[PDB]
């Protein structure tokens, strides 16, 4: 499915900033300067998540 380009999925659990669970869909709204941190929105709120822990859904 073509998804929002800022729709990401968590690759790993990440615990706080936003806590995410592997497989969780997140909406990335923003990056820090180098994009290693994402201001992301999930079903649980917004906060920073590391890019290293997430990946865009689209391919
Ligand atoms: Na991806
Ligand atoms: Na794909």
């Amino acid at each position: 499915m073509e998804n929002d380009p800022n729709l990401f999925v968590a690759l790993y659990d990440f615990v706080a900033t936003l806590s995410i669970t592997k497989g969780e869909k997140l909406r990335v709204l923003g990056y820090n300067h180098n994009g290693e941190w994402c201001e992301a929105q999930t079903k649980n709120g917004q906060g920073w998540v590391p890019s290293a822990y997430i990946t865009p859904v689209n391919s």
